[PDB]
Parts: C-alpha cells; sequence; structure tokens
C-alpha cells in the first residue's frame, strides 16, 4: 500500500541519514532489509513500552552491522530510543552504538555484530520458548506461544557457529523460529561468487529447516508476510525464508561491494531521497503516517499484552503453584532460601574431583530452582553436568525426550552452546543455564563467550578437565592459556573452586549472578576438603585459609594447587619458614571485595607467592612472585606431570624460599597497591 | 584377503593393546576403522623412512583421539615408531602421546585431538598441494600429484570449522582431498540421535563434495579400494566416504558408547583375540606376514620416490629457474637476501596505518618469495592483504582465479582459515602463509591458533583493527582481552608494531619463522614514523627508542601507544620529569634476547610504566606499574574514546608523574628480575 511504501522508505532514509552524519557505517543491508524489516515488525507482537513482556516475539538482528535499520525501526515504533539518538549514530556515548548493545539499547535483546552470534541467540531464545511454554502452558492458558525472528546475511552463513546451531535447531525442530536470510549475493571481498558457492537452501533443508524462498524481497512484502504465515505452519521444523534483495537497493551502488560498508554519496542519497517522494534537503524525515500506521500496531499489541496479563491472573487462580512459580521467575527472584539446598563438606569428608562436586550440586540444586537448564557438548558422563531422573530436552515426537526436559544434548559444537546460551538467558524469565565441556575447548566459544560478558548476561560454563591434572590426553587438552584470557575479559567471574565448600560457593554465584558471565574451572582428579574453607567465605572470591601471624610468605593458590599450598606449607615448616595460605577461587568476585576486605587477605609487608598450574599472566596483581606453568603440557599420569614441573609440595616449598630470600632486607608492600 | 585380514585384526589389537597398558585411551573408534586404515594406507604413497617426501600422500587423523590407530599404522609400516613405544601410549616423554601430535610423532602430519581441526588442515594440505602443482608442474614433469586423506569421525562433523573448511574445499574444487566419514551413529553422549540427525550426505553434497557410500565398511575393504579409485576419477571435487562401520567392532561391547573412551575389559580383549586367531596371553603381536606385506609397499613406495628424485632432477635440467627455486624450499630457504625487499622508513616520512604498512610489505615481499600465499577472510579490503596485480586462488573452472594464485578468498571463516593455514604449513616447502582478519575475531580461530603453537607452524595473521584505535565499530570490534590470551600462550609471537619500519620487522620475524607462529596486530588508524625506530633493532622485539640518561621513568609501549609516550615524554619534560621510551613490538621475540640485552631495555633502578590500551594481563614482567584497558571499549571516534580513557599525552604524563612518586625512596630493580 501506499503508507507501507512510504514506510519502507522512511525506514531506508532514517538508516542513509544515520550512516551519514556519523560518516561511519553500513547503509547496504538496511536498504536492502527494510521491506522484510517492514513486514516482519508488522507480524510481531512486542510492547516499546514493555521491552521485557516475557510473551513478545523477539527480533535478533545477526547481522549486526546493519543495525542502522534495527534502531530506525525501534525509534518507529516508540521504543525509547528517538530521531535525537539516530543523530548520534556511532557517536561516544550514544544510544546507537555501532553494532547493537542488549546492554545500551532499548529493543535490542542481544549483543550482535560478531557474525553468526545472532542466529544462534535466536536458536536460544527460541529453546527457551519451548522449554518455557512446555513448563507453564495449560489449556486455555497459552502463558508462552511467541516467535523468534532473525535476520542473518551470507556472513553469518559462512560462519561455522551458525551451522551448528542451525543443525541442533534442525534437529530440536524448534517451529518457532524463523530465520531470513538476506540473500544479496555480495559481502565484503565482493561477489559470494568468489567464496560461497554452497547450496545454502539444500544445506538448511540437509538440517530438517523448512524453506521459504520471496524472489523479489525488494518489493514484495505481500510475500514476505506470507512466508512467515507458511512458517508459522510448519509446527516442527525452523524455517529459513530466503530474501533475494539488492544490497543497498536504491542506491546508485546497489548491487555492489562498495555500498556494504561506507557512507553513500552526498548526490545518492540525494537522488534516493527525490525517488521515493522524500525532500533531499531534509535528513532523518518522519512522516506522521508512518509514526501513526506504526502506532496502530502498538495499541493492537498493546491491547494483547494487556490480555496476556488478565490470562496470567487467570492462571494464577487456576494453578496457584505455578503461577507463584512463573510471578517469582519474571520478578527476576530465585526461590527463597534455594542455597539451603548447597551441599556442604567438612574435613572429615571424602576427596572428590570438583566435576563430581559439580554433578552433586546440580543435583541437588536442580529440583530447587526451575529456572535452572544445562548441557553438555558431548561430555555429558565426562563434565558430570545431568542430574539422574530429570529429562533431556527434545521435541516428544523423537521420543527422546520433550520441551519440558531440562538437559540439552549440545553435540559437540561448544560455539553454538556459547551463543545459545547467551540466547536462553536473553529470553529472560529468570534463567539460569549452563554448559559443560573442557575449560580448554571453552576456548572453541571465545566469540560467544566475550559477548556474555559484554551482554552481562549470568551463563554458566562447567569447564571440566581445567589443567595437567587430567593427565593423559595430553598437551592438546591441557589449559594454559585459558583462564588467563577469560579473565583479562571485563565481566567474566572465573571460578577455580578447590573443595566440596568452594565449588557450593561457585554455584552460589554463578544461579545469583544476573550481570556477570560464570567459568567454573573444574578437575578431572580427586582434591581433599580444605581445613577452613566454607561456603561464606569463598563467597568473598579470595580468602586467607590458613592465617599465620608472623608469616614470612603466603602463598595464594587456586582449585587443586591450594590443597598443594597446604601441604608445601608443612614441608616449609621443617625448613623453619612459616607460611599462610590464600585461596582465591574467583579473582573478579575477589577485585569486587573491599580495599580493607582485600588487604586482609594480601597484606603489606610479606611476600606472596602465587601457584596455579597455568599461565602466570595476572597472577602479579594478587602476589608478588608467580609459579606456574607458561609451556604447554604432557601427555602422562597426573602425579607425574606434576612432578616433572616441579609442582609438588618440595618444589612449591622452593621457590617460597627463593621468594623469602629474594625479599630479604627489602620493603614489601601488598601487591594490591597501585601508583594510580 | 588372508594377511589383509591379519592386518587388520593386528592393527586393531595393537591398538586395543596400547590402550590397555596405558589403562586410558580410546579403542572403539581404532576398532571400527582398522579396515579403512589398512586399505586407504596402502593406496598412499610414503616412505616410513623420508617423512619429508614432497609429493607423498598426507594421511590426516582428525579424530584424533583414536590415534593408536595411527601409532599402529606408523609402527606396522617401520616409520621411526616402534612397538615399545605403543607400549609406552599415553606415558610421560613417550613418542605415543594421547593425541597425535608433529612436533613428537614421525609420520603424523599435524596435531589433532581438538575435533574439526584435522579435517580442516586436511583442506589446507589440499589446497597447498593444488597451488604446488599448478605453480611446478609443466608436461611430462608431475612434480606434485599428491592426495589428502582424512579420517573424521561425527565429533567433527559437528563442529562449525569443519562445516567452513568444507564449504569452502567444496568450493575450491578440491578433487585431491578425500575424506573417510566414520558414520558409527555413537558419541560420547551415546546415540546420535539425541543430537545430531541431519542428513550429513546431502549437507556435503550442497557443498559440491563427491560422494561414496560404503554400507559394510566393517568388512568391505574392496569397496573402501574402489571407493579410492572412484574419488580420483573426479577431479574437480573433494570426495566423502561414508563408511558405515561399528565402533568398536569385534568388542562385547561394540557399537555402544562405552566402547569410545575407556579400555576394553580384560575378558573382551582376550575374546577378540581369540575370535581372530590371537594368542590371548600376548601383547602387542605383530605377526611377520603383515610385516612382510607392509615392507612390499613400502619398497614400491620408495621405488616411486627414487623416480620422483630422478624426475625432479631432469627437472631442474629443464627447467632450471623453477628447479632452483623449488630445491631451495624444499631444502627449508628463503631466497638469498629476500629481506632487501622490506620497506624501511624515516622520521621525514608520512604518517601510515600499520595496516597499510603491511599492505605495502606484502606488494613489496610477494614478487619476492614465491612461497608466500595468504588471504583474507572476507575482509580483503579492510586488512589490506592482498598486493595489486596477484590472481586469486580459484580452480580455473570458474574463472575467478587459478590453482597457481596466491590470494585465497577464504569467506567469513576465520576458525577454518586459522585451520588451513596450520594445513598449508604442514604442506612444506617452505610454505608462509598468512590470513587477515580483525584482531578481534581472531579469537574465534583459537582453537586453531593454539594448534599453530603447539604444532611449531609458522602461520601469520594479519590482525588488523587492532583496538579502541578503530573507533565507530565499538566494543564488539575492539580487542581487550586478546593480546593477553595469545602472549600467554606459549610459542606465539604478537607483533604489535608502531610504524614502517617495525612493521618491517614484524614480517622480517613472520616469513623467516619456522616453528613459531605469529600474529601481527595492525592499526585501522595512521600512525607517525618514530624517530629512533629502524628494522635491526625493532627485530630484538623490545629496544629502547628514546635513551635517557637520569630517567626519572622509563614508558614501555607497543604500536599505536609508542607515539603516545613519545609525545607524553614531552609532556613529563615540563614537569621537571624525564622519560626514557622502549618501544616492545613483540614481546616474545624480546623474551628470546639474553638477559644482559633484556637488562639493557629494562634496566634496574628506574621505575617503568607500561601503556597499551588493552588489557594489562602480562605487563608486569616488563614494568611495574601498567596503564590499560581492563573495561570494553566504545562506539565513537576513535580519538575521543582515548580521550574518554585519558590515553592522551597528559592522561599518561600524568600517571609516569604518580609512578615516580610512588617509588620516590624506594629501591627499584627490573621487571625482568624474579625469586627463581
Ligand atoms: C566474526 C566476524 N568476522 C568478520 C566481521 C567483519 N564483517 C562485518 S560484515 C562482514 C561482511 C559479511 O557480509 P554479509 O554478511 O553478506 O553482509 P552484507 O554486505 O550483505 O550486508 C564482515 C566480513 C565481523 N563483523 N564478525
Ligand atoms: C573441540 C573438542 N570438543 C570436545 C572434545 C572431546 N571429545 C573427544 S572425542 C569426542 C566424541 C566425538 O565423538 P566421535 O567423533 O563420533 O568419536 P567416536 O566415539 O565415534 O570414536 C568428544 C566430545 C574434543 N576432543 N575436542
Ligand atoms: O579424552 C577425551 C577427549 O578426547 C574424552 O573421551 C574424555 O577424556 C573421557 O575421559 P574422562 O576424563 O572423562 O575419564
Ligand atoms: O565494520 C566492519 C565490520 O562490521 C567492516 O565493514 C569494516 O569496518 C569496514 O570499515 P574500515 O575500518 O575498513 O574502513
Ligand atoms: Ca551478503
Ligand atoms: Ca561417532
Amino acid at each position: 500500500s501506499s503508507v507501507d511504501q512510504k514506510a519502507i522508505s522512511t525506514i531506508r532514509l532514517l538508516a542513509v541519514d544515520a550512516v551519514a552524519a556519523a560518516n561511519s557505517g553500513h547503509p547496504g543491508a538496511p536498504l536492502g532489509l527494510a521491506p522484510a524489516a517492514h513486514a516482519v515488525f508488522k507480524k510481531m507482537r512486542f510492547n516499546p513500552k514493555d521491552t521485557k513482556w516475557i510473551n513478545r516475539d523477539r527480533f535478533v538482528l545477526s547481522n549486526g552491522c546493519a543495525c542502522a535499520l534495527l534502531y530506525s525501526m525501534l525509534v518507529l515504533y516508540g521504543y525509547d530510543l528517538t530521531v535525537e539518538d539516530l543523530k548520534k549514530f556511532r557517536q561516544l556515548g550514544s544510544k546507537t552504538p555501532g553494532h547493537p548493545e542488549n546492554t545500551d539499547v532499548p529493543g535490542a535483546e542481544v549483543t550482535t555484530g560478531p557474525l553468526g552470534q545472532g542466529i544462534c541467540n535466536g536458536v536460544g531464545i527460541a529453546l527457551a520458548q519451548a522449554q518455557f511454554a512446555a513448563t507453564y502452558n495449560k489449556p486455555d492458558f497459552p502463558i508462552s506461544d511467541s516467535y523468534t525472528y532473525v535476520f542473518l546475511g551470507d556472513g553469518c552463513l559462512m560462519e561455522g557457529v551458525s551451522s551448528e546451531a542451525s543443525s541442533l535447531a534442525g534437529h530440536l525442530q524448534l517451529g518457532n523460529l524463523i530465520a531470513f536470510w538476506d540473500d544479496n549475493k555480495i559481502s565484503i571481498d565482493g561477489s559470494t561468487e568468489v567464496a560461497f558457492t554452497e547450496d545454502v537452501i539444500a544445506r538448511y533443508k540437509s538440517y530438517g529447516w523448512h524453506i521459504v524462498e520471496v524472489s523479489d524481497a525488494d518489493t514484495d512484502i505481500t510475500a514476505i508476510a506470507a512466508a512467515i504465515d507458511e512458517a508459522k505452519k510448519v509446527t516442527n521444523k525452523p524455517t529459513l525464508v530466503r530474501l533475494t534483495t539488492t544490497i543497498g537497493f536504491g542506491s546508485l551502488a546497489q548491487g555492489t561491494h562498495g555500498v556494504c560498508g561506507a557512507p553513500l554519496k552526498a548526490d545518492d542519497i540525494k537522488q534516493l531521497k527525490t525517488k521515493w517522494g522524500f525532500n533531499p534537503e531534509e535528513s532523518f524525515a518522519v512522516p506522521a503516517e508512518v509514526t501513526a500506521s506504526y502506532n496502530e500496531h502498538v495499541a493492537e499489541n498493546q491491547k494483547i499484552q494487556q490480555q496476556w496479563n488478565e490470562l496470567f491472573a487467570a492462571y494464577k487462580q487456576k494453578y496457584p503453584e505455578l503461577g507463584a512459580e512463573l510471578q517469582r521467575r519474571l520478578d527476576g527472584k530465585l526461590p527463597e532460601n534455594w542455597d539451603k539446598a548447597l551441599p556442604v563438606y567438612t574435613p572429615a569428608d571424602a576427596a572428590v574431583a570438583t566435576r563430581k562436586l559439580s554433578e552433586i550440586v546440580l543435583s541437588k540444586i536442580i529440583p530447587e530452582v526451575p529456572e535452572i537448564i544445562g548441557g553438555s557438548a558431548d561430555l555429558t558422563p565426562s563434565n558430570l553436568t545431568k542430574a539422574k531422573g530429570t529429562v533431556d530436552f527434545q521435541p516428544a515426537a523423537t521420543g527422546l525426550g520433550d520441551y519440558s526436559g531440562r538437559y540439552i544434548r549440545y553435540g559437540v559444537r561448544e560455539h553454538a552452546m556459547g551463543a545459545i546460551m547467551n540466547g536462553i538467558a536473553a529470553f529472560g524469565a529468570n534463567y539460569k543455564n549452563y554448559g559443560g565441556t573442557f575449560l580448554n575447548f571453552v576456548s572453541y566459544a571465545a566469540g560467544a563467550v566475550r559477548l556474555s560478558a559484554l551482554s552481562e548476561f549470568p551463563i554458566t560454563w562447567v569447564a571440566t578437565h581445567d589443567s595437567i591434572g587430567l593427565g593423559e590426553d595430553g598437551p592438546t587438552h591441557q589449559p594454559i592459556e585459558t583462564l588467563a584470557h577469560f579473565r583479562a575479559t571485563p565481566n567474566i567471574s572465573v571460578w577455580r573452586p578447590a573443595d566440596g565448600n568452594e565449588t557450593s560457593a561457585a554455584y552460589k554465584s554463578a544461579i545469583e549472578s544476573t550481570h556477570t558471565p560464570h567459568i567454573l574451572a573444574l578437575t578431572r582428579q580427586n582434591l581433599p576438603q580444605l581445613e577452613g574453607s566454607s561456603i561464606e567465605k569463598a563467597s568473598k572470591g579470595g580468602y586467607t585459609l590458613v592465617q599465620q601471624d608472623k608469616a614470612d610468605i603466603i602463598i595464594v593458590a587456586t582449585g587443586s594447587e591450594v590443597s598443594l599450598a597446604v601441604d608445601a606449607l608443612k614441608v616449609l615448616e621443617g625448613q623453619g619458614i612459616k607460611a599462610g595460605v590464600v585461596s582465591l577461587p574467583d579473582q573478579l568476585t575477589f577485585d569486587k571485595q573491599s580495599e580493607e576486605y582485600k588487604l586482609s587477605v594480601l597484606p603489606d609487608g610479606v611476600p606472596i607467592l602465587s601457584v596455579e598450574v597455568m599461565s602466570t599472566f595476572g597472577w602479579s596483581k594478587y602476589s608478588h612472585q608467580q609459579f606456574g606453568l607458561n609451556r604447554f603440557g604432557a601427555s602422562g599420569k597426573a602425579p607425574e606431570i606434576f612432578k616433572l614441573f616441579e609442582f609438588t609440595p618440595e618444589g612449591v616449598a622452593e621457590r617460597a624460599a627463593k621468594t623469602v630470600a629474594f625479599y630479604k632486607g627489602k620493603d614489601v608492600v601488598s601487591p594490591l597497591r597501585s601508583a594510580f
């Protein structure tokens, strides 16, 4: 219609003008996708004034560099984002950053831009929706029936992470996921003929996706809407809608890679506007008829949400227990005193691997906290991430699980597991979700892990086999750089618990988290229960395990090296050296403590030696000398590897004694002191 | 035949016995794949006594946990690996580590185990072979005509990196790549029905691969050999051979996930041996008839290599220039004085972004060093990785390039680009190959990058847009943790050149490298030519740029922050503070210098402040105080971001002055000093 065309032109020109004002950014895909964005948002249920409505449809822009398009949609629909914000596109401190950030942009469900992530986030949103609906929906009470709409480009389809997630989403028959491929035959290097000639459609059919092809997505918004209708009929397959578009549609440079990621020339913008009936002298024009048309859809959606609120109230009357649970989750609140389920240990209990302590924690807290779900990337019997008696998340048609299940079989797909976890957290409803693999292969998922931190999502990696302690699998499996990498990433809690109490503290942090992803570095090998550990002390991230007034040295250690440090203390005593021991199960949590608390753990006037069997990077924040492993490991029985590298009570004692001698007659201040 | 069956049983039992002796490891896939390994090695051309013969067929075990199978093959064929080594499987210091390592295992082309890597390495070996053959082959001189055989499992097929590489390998029509899928319907979590139900075959057809299906790969070695013959007829498609096998074939626990990764029970091993005609009381049995049969094939292969050597000698007679070039490369030697092509700059030259300096270096050295090839992951016009006038590596049938081309269009496939680079280096012939992306997205390829370091491959990442200096794309694009991560990985040179001379030094290191991967962290933004820089000094990794006898402080910086440090020196002079400046373009290279050299750069008795606009991790090796960025970045014009975070001459000067005050009346020793 005339107003549809005008809306599409408005979107296109807002995006182009935003890029022009910044003299930076990507106008091509916004021009090519504005018809589809118009059609999809008209089909979506959402409330610009309540971005957290749990039964909203979700939209994810996986091709995040097209975000001038997303921002234009959000402005036009009256989210908390204005034309003045668009005018500050890509400007320092603005609400319109160069790639969409869920923490900064109202209506941005996730942080995208790194290619491949958004579509996987969409799989996770759709996974959560299916699980949520199976958990809460009752006859006559469709509490959850929302869709997940994803836009993606060729770039996302080239990134392996999207293949992983698309395979898994097809396997999981996620019929409320509808993704749209911007099939514009152009990427940054030029035509896709130079690097991307696969039959995408045949590939997606091989995953079990439904396909709808829209041959003229530059203009045929009727076919785009019909493709959504068709997709919604196919309740047991995610759908890929092939949008054949011209990148930069309308531009003089349409269909060229130059329109991909540079501002258009001024004269190009003038002819765009004139051909579409706009004033070439005007920027950021918003015809009131477009606002009005969009406001009609908002009003209708707000009435749908109003009715949903009444449906929820009637739900709480009919299903008081489920209803109260749901309200609690939508309030962002864990069950009262849920943490009384955390296992507690004493020094009289047996040695246990922290992977096994983790299993035991999950077995106790999963029954108490329904919003915990999680899985493993094909390492369930090694990470120990499933609680006996839970059922797998599977479409019931397979006979292998149900959508009400709580345990996800991710397969050998660490990267997509990371990004799917981000989408599950993004869904909301207080989901506290986790994913298991070996610590060394969390690195396969770095692209997503970093976005967990940037997005402030409380996801949890259950990262077992944390060190040379795993033994025979050898240096291809043994972390060296991994903790340093993730500790150097802002906003990642990297817990390396030493024993049962510390593992309960780690999970207490990970589950209570609302804005910080967690990585739990867990052992293959057994560790003793420590004298002096508790959930309370370990919850401070770092704490004095063995207090030694008159210490000649303090040894600060994590995980499996805390027990080693305690054994070294006994060797040192025989050498006439008095040591204290600090356990530092999470450096981030410790960092957040008060300066006085931190100085009580790492005081002035005593040399401090760190001990952790991987990179020494970062450890100078907490120590004067560092005993770590800065070379790759070895394939052998773990105790022999530790002996080889002198991570023995005697080897630690030797380096502690050298540290005491090194600082003899020097003044020593806490590593916590800084010049600035 | 009878001896074929006996060889297959020998292989199976060597593998099972190796796992049994270690009481650790994976017997299931070795049992299921021994028939195929027997058939493939019989088709392969190789010399156990010359593992570097450049026209050998290559074999890659992508499912590296099956390496008891690889080791058994290598022992049986008389590589420098014995039955005594097998008996030390997974034992500290042995030549039979738990996953195959090219540095430790004769006949292991690459380091595998991390799933997905090997098949991508195979794509790279096959890419190099195609390029090598196109470069050197002449009529009547098939210098290079070898195949690349890869075994892989379901796990590798689930990992996104293999999808990337398989898409690209199909695009590249790599007809000498033959991969074999162990289709045994089992992974660690159980049946593949729980997580991996895609139509693998249809997917591979969608990439343009040829398919051969072997329905009984437990016994039909005739069909496996015929599938190789068929694959070799299809010269314009890589082939996937579907091997339908029983995991753990023969074991009481065959076809169960328990046979995947745990030693078999002793009684199981007894019945294996009895059913196949072996002595259940005997371990590591090697029937001499199997040795003999295998030695016949070796002798035939050695005669093929002998004839190849004569073909090469005749080649050098007919094509003296090409022949001498080829001999030089097979000797591992760069062209004499190739480095005289490196650009050199003075302080009178204009400011240049180090990405552009990189382009200029490549434009000068590519014509001089034919063994340089490389590409970009769809960022060619942003990384600036193509030299004008080179042609792309493409099958000529596309019209878009030729296999003699030297520039690879990797598409948006960073992880596979990493692992393909490892395979290109693994091919040998002195290939010095590179791959461009933004530094922040090198992290997508961490799984492969770590294996570059562990494998000692001289690959090069051309990693542009290294910091907040890139500006508007914002925090999803700006590295914070990235250098710390890779610097904390053993054996990665992480060059962050400050100017033209330093960028030439970085490439001199990267191209001369034979055992160390390089990451070149390069700027989007322009940087000045520094007074005091040179290729000679920067080649030391760290060097005194501005010497100040009587320094009150030394500022050590890298890349874009070296110019900042020099500007801070001028501010400090006005505040009555004398500073020196150290440039540290590669910490690893610097670390390898003599202790006296390093102390001349970072002396005792002077506080040292580091300045680098990302994580402060690692910097305490070189400084007393660290000025870095330990939070995510921001979307804005780069100079405004630097101002926001006070990476300005005044902000650096302020922190330098606080550092001088902090150490007033303290004794200061070089950060290079250690207690142990
Ligand atoms: C993981 C990752 N790699 C590389 C980039 C850089 N990049 C942004 S867009 C883009 C091109 C992808 O092309 P396409 O998705 O087809 O976008 P279109 O040009 O059609 O808008 C690339 C390589 C990125 N943002 N993330
Ligand atoms: C990147 C990566 N993720 C996880 C692992 C752990 N792992 C080793 S084998 C394996 C199972 C893969 O199953 P499959 O390849 O089908 O091997 P099969 O059991 O049939 O021998 C897993 C998950 C790994 N080695 N590398
Ligand atoms: O080794 C691998 C990865 O290649 C897995 O098969 C697990 O390592 C199984 O062993 P556990 O450590 O769980 O006992
Ligand atoms: O921004 C992206 C990645 O999303 C690319 O489109 C490049 O950033 C293009 O800009 P230059 O920095 O090369 O000028
Ligand atoms: Ca495209
Ligand atoms: Ca399998």
